Order: structure tokens, then sequence, then C-alpha cells
């Protein structure tokens, strides 16, 4: 079957990042989209999985994660690999785990397990990595000796800021979920207003991809050891650190097809790992037009640094995606701006990409975090404009810069674009007075590809992650489950921008 998106994501990854095919992005054919039997769509993995439930009792989604997270584990044969934003997996993320490692263990297994934890320069990580070893090892009572912990927390720019945020668990590079979801109990469970997330499930030879991606990170981790600001360290049992844990287990044999699905898995290096894929030559006319409303202090990598974008091949990849649409595009996200300064305030490319399709008539839905969601930076569900019309406006703007005249602008925006803040029930808040909070990191187009990933569409610089797939039967589940309800309820909390009927 034809895969015209991906054929186009491919070209541009190719372009931008040839050294890195294979290690942070693989295209890959024959997956399997991991659903459970009898629940076809059920590779989704949404939290807390509530939709039109303002009272959310039954948080069935969560349920579902940590028993899937689990599952995944107790399979587990030979690797475990896993990574988040800090802190540690904890709460019922550890417990999903434990309880999977002793699962493993007991079928008489001997597992070597990677867990990897990014953390910002401002961050103070509680329990450090020789503290959550210790408590892994304890509550694995006597599997432990069994099973080979490395355990890490990094950052790789402190000026820069960049650090892990992929959110990634891959078991025997056979298996993979990712997604927005991070192992953090305060955003997800021991919570009375839960955050909005997904992620996904596969195996197949994409789970492998996901492997070399973080084994892209440990080579740099187990490395940079050498340098405790940047990499604190804590290995079991003696063992060494693991940099090559899933080339290990891959061997020489191709992965193994486990169905039909074709997948580009692709991340990114963030900053402070390696400085250019230097075998690209990949030569960009940047864009010209910087953002009026703010300056960046920094650097500016997203919109300003050819070396940056040919070792973060994401980043071309998303734009690819959206500029692949041709009937229409969602984007459902955290945040499509950032906080600036420090960061640039939004993506140039992006945001040309998107006036362009409303100039041609595309359909745009741009679905993000409601602005009353104010949080600490770093906070899952914070959002990073005040109003919905920052988004818009800069849409006008990038449309007058394209089209040359104002009323152009306006037939292309008011006609094709759709923008809210998320809704997931008929209820504005939560019971306890909070807004609801919105993690996605999702893009789809077309009903026939889509993304789903740790890296968000707002400027970051950090270490990320993440699968398109290109099935209309996937994407026509993703539509059902998740994109039409989204819609209803979101379309309550729609904006009007400004200059339109
Ligand atoms: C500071 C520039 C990068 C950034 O802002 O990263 C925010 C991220 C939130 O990511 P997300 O939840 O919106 O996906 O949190 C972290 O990585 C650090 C937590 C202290």
């Amino acid at each position: 079957p034809p895969t015209p998106h991906l054929d186009a994501i491919e070209r541009s990854l190719r372009d931008t990042s040839p050294g890195l095919e294979g290690s942070v992005w693989q295209r890959t054919d024959g997956n399997r989209l991991d659903a459970p039997d009898g629940d076809p769509a059920g590779w989704l993995l949404q939290t807390p999985g509530c939709w039109g439930d303002a009272g959310c009792k039954d948080r069935a989604g969560t349920r579902r994660l940590l028993d899937k997270m689990t599952r995944n584990i107790a399979d587990a044969r030979h690797t475990v690999d896993i990574s988040s934003l800090a802190p540690f997996p904890n709460g019922g993320f550890e417990d999903a785990v434990v309880d999977g490692l002793k699962a493993s263990v007991a079928a008489g297994h001997s597992p070597r397990v990677r867990i990897l934890v990014g953390a910002a320069p401002i961050y103070h990580l509680n329990v450090v990595p020789s503290r959550y070893r210790d408590e892994l090892i304890g509550k694995l009572g006597a599997a432990a000796g069994k099973v080979t912990l490395n355990v890490a927390s990094m950052t790789t720019s402190k000026t820069s800021l960049s650090w892990n945020h992929s959110k990634l668990l891959v078991v025997d590079g056979k298996t993979a979920i990712t997604g927005g979801i991070n192992t953090n109990k305060d955003d997800y469970l021991d919570t009375a207003h839960p955050v909005s997330d997904v992620d996904m499930a596969l195996s197949g030879p994409a789970a492998r991809s996901a492997g070399k991606y973080l084994d892209t990170l440990w080579d740099w981790t187990c490395r940079n050891a050498s340098d405790p600001a940047k990499v604190w360290l804590a290995t079991s049992n003696g063992a060494s650190c693991m940099p090559s844990m899933e080339q290990d287990e891959a061997g020489s044999a191709p992965a193994e097809p486990t169905g039909d699905v074709p997948v580009i898995a692709v991340g990114g290096l963030g900053v402070g790992i390696k400085e250019s894929d230097p075998s690209s030559g990949y030569h960009p006319d940047l864009p010209t037009a910087p953002d009026t409303k703010c300056t960046v202090g920094l650097h500016d990598n997203t919109n300003a640094d050819r070396d940056y974008d040919t070792v973060n091949p994401e980043e071309n990849a998303l734009r690819s995606l959206i500029a692949s649409a041709r009937s229409h595009v969602e984007i459902s996200q955290q945040d499509l701006n950032a906080t600036c300064p420090p960061l640039p305030r939004y993506d140039i490319r992006t945001y040309d990409t998107l006036a362009g399709k409303l100039a041609a008539g595309v359909k745009v839905r741009i679905v993000v975090s409601d602005p009353a969601n104010r949080g600490a930076v770093g906070s899952g569900g914070r959002s990073q404009i005040k109003s919905l019309d920052e988004i818009s406006d800069t849409l006008r703007t990038r449309l007058v810069a394209l089209t040359g005249d104002n009323e152009k602008a306006s037939r292309a925006l008011c006609g094709n674009l759709q923008l809210a803040s998320f809704r997931s029930s008929d209820a504005a808040k939560w019971a306890d007075g909070k807004p609801y909070a919105l993690h996605h990191k999702l893009v789809s187009v077309d009903d026939s590809a889509f993304y789903i990933g740790s890296k968000n569409l707002y400027p970051a610089w950090l270490q990320d992650f993440g699968y398109i797939v290109e099935s209309p039967a996937a994407a026509q589940q993703l539509k059902t489950e998740l994109l039409d309800p989204e819609w209803k309820y979101s379309q309550q909390a729609a904006a009007t921008p400004a200059g339109c009927p």
C-alpha cells in the first residue's frame, strides 16, 4: 500500500540527517500496533480515559496503561530499557517495573535493565540514581541478584537547557511504549486533577529502532559519567555501564516482522551530545522573518541553527508531517508556543507550514492546553500562552508575509482554522476547581498518518523520540477514539480569531 506521507518525511530525514539513519531515526516495515484481544484500538493508551465523564471516578485509561507496562516488562527475556524526564519512575509506575521484573526473573530470566532520566539544571533530584537503585533492589527482594541495573540521571547542556525528555519502555528490542506520559505519580496517579495524555504501544522492527535510539543516549551517558556535573550513574551487582545493550540484544539478524504497519521512528539529540551530523549535506535557507514580539537570549537552535537540525531530525520530521497534509491536519499539544525568553516563542518553519496549509484550503485544527493552566516551568499540562490569540495572531502574521495582503489572510485563517482549549467533558474545570490540562504531543494528517511521541511542537532543545505511523485503519481508530471526542468537547472552548465572523 502507498505511503505518500511517510515517503515525504523519509526524504526530509535522509536530507537532514543521513548519518543518523539506523540510530536516531529509522523507517521500518512490518510492525504491529500492540492491541489486546477483543480491543482492536487498545494500542492507543490514553489517560485518564474519561471522555464525557467530568467526574472521572473510574480512571480506566490509567489502569490500562500501568497494566500494559507491567505485562510488557513481565514478558522480558533479556532487556528492559526505560527513559523519562526526572524523577525516576515512582508510585504505580515503579510498581509496574518491580512487578514486571519479578515476573521475568520468576520465569527464569536474568534481564538487563537501563533506566535513564533527564534533569534540568534547576531541578533538584530528590531520589538520586544510587538511592533509586537501592530502593529498586529492596523491592525486588531475592530477584535483585538476577537483574542487572544501570540507573542514571543526565544533563547534556546547562547553558542550552538540554536533557532527556524521551519517554520510552522498550522490552527485548521487540515491544515499545512511547508518548507524552511521564512516569511521575504526581501527574497521573496521586492527583485529583489528572493530566490528559496519550501513549501508543507497538511491537516489531520499530521497537528495535527505539532501542537503537536509547543506545545512542547511553553511549553518551556512559562516556560522560566521567563528568558528574553532567551524569550521575549507579549500577547493581558490580555491573559495568551498558552503552550498547540494545545492539547486543539485536545481534546480526534483522528484526522479525510482527504485522504490516509501516513506521518511522525519529528522535533528536538535543544539545551537547553531538554537534552535527557531519555526513549531512543539509543546507537550508533558514527563516529570515523573526518574531518581533520576543528575542531569544540564547542562540536560537530552533530557528537559526543548521547543525542542530542535522542531529535533531525529529524537528524536520514534524514539519514534513504537517507539510504532507493534502486535506486536513489535527494538532493536539500542551503548547504551540514556548515561554520567551529564554526559548524562542515559536518554531517559524512550523507556523509558516501551517500558514501555507491555511492558504491552500487545507483544514487546520489546533487544540492546546487551556491558558488558565499556569504551572511551574516543566509541569505537565501547563500553558505558555496567556490567550489563544497568540497562536491565531501569529498565523495571521505569517499569512500576510505569504499572501501579501490581510484580506486573503483573513479568508484563509477564518475559513480553515479551528483553534480551541482542550476539554474532555461538558465541564470546563475539574471538581476541585482546577482546569483541564493537556499533555499530548500528537499530530495527525489526512486520517492517514500520525505522530505520537514525547516531542512537543513548541520550541525545546531536549532529547526526544516518537513514532510516525501511516495506516488509514489505525488513523481511523485514532480519529474515533481521540480526535473526534477531543473536538466534540473542545469546540465549546474554541477561539474566534481577531478579524473573523
Ligand atoms: C527550559 C526549556 C525546556 C523546557 O521547557 O522543558 C520543559 C519540560 C516540560 O515538558 P512537557 O511536559 O511540556 O512535555 O520539563 C522539563 O523538561 C524540565 C522540568 C524541570
